[PDB]
């Protein structure tokens, strides 16, 4: 069985992730709108949707370029959800004793390392592997053969595969959150113990929650996806600092967290 500090745990982050995660994305609002290494871009192109409260409906399909600048038609708006979204992220880690805990400048360092994955993590649950889109609110953002060849697409197929719970998601929120290794961070060691103590209990979970042969194994799924995520966390910082080279897109607070 799971034991009564497990328990607790969990209950924190659940509280946590309900009390900031709106899945609705009520508040996600005045938000812009569309009026050479680009591959980067053309593999991650969306098509947008806006239902209105009374029942209208508008539509973006995006120019398939041959040229060049309107593969940023849709930046602007992006960094405006990216925000909204890591708003949401730094609340969810301030409402956690655990994170509160920690030295200020390392709350400071492990955001900066994390807020991307924990937001691509979160838009994992709004996410509709039948049709490639993920439902956000009243918008929705549609991948324009199956290419699971650029991989963050691969990332978000390959994880709702797993079907996972609501409590699987927030302990790998937790996991990702409480790295050890990012840039910074001066508290090393309770930062791993922290780590260590929700992997526990995420694998406990599964032992005690998930008793039939598909979820053999899923533990270490789950562990070898918080890597692959990881992975492209970095990759993703550095296509990013090349937009920048050539147009600065990034809000603010995408400045503070990307380290500029
Ligand atoms: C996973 C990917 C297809 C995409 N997601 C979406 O387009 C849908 C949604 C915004 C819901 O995540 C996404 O967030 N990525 C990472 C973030 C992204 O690299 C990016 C975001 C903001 C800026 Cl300013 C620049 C780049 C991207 C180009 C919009 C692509």
């Amino acid at each position: 069985g799971l034991t009564e500090e497990q328990r607790m745990m969990i209950r924190e982050l659940m509280d946590a992730q309900m009390k900031t995660f709106d899945t609705t994305f009520s508040h996600f609002k005045n938000f812009r709108l569309p009026g050479q290494v680009r591959k980067d871009l053309c593999s991650l192109k969306v098509s947008l949707q806006l239902r209105g409260e009374d029942g209208s409906v508008w539509n973006y399909k995006p120019p398939a370029d041959s040229g060049g600048k309107e593969i940023f038609s849709l930046l602007p708006h992006m960094a405006d959800m990216s925000t909204y979204m890591f708003k949401g992220i730094i609340s969810f880690a301030k409402v956690i004793s655990y994170f509160r805990d920690l030295p200020i400048e390392d709350q400071i360092s492990l955001l900066k390392g994390a807020a991307f994955e924990l937001c691509q993590l979160r838009f994992n649950t709004v996410f509709n592997a039948e049709t490639g889109t993920w439902e956000c609110g009243r918008l929705s953002y549609c991948l324009e053969q199956q290419l699971l060849l650029e991989p963050m697409l691969k990332f978000h197929y390959m994880l709702k595969k797993l079907q996972l719970h609501e409590e699987e998601y927030v302990l790998m929120q937790a996991i990702s959150l409480f790295s050890p290794d990012r840039p910074g961070v001066l508290q090393h060691r309770v930062v791993d113990q922290l780590q260590e103590q929700f992997a526990i209990t995420l694998k406990s979970y599964i032992e005690c929650n998930r008793p039939q042969p598909a979820h053999r194994f899923l533990f270490l799924k789950i562990m070898a996806m918080l890597t692959e995520l990881r992975s492209i966390n970095a990759q993703h910082t550095q296509r990013l600092l090349r937009i920048q080279d050539i147009h600065p897109f990034a809000t603010p607070l995408m400045q503070e967290l990307f380290g500029i």
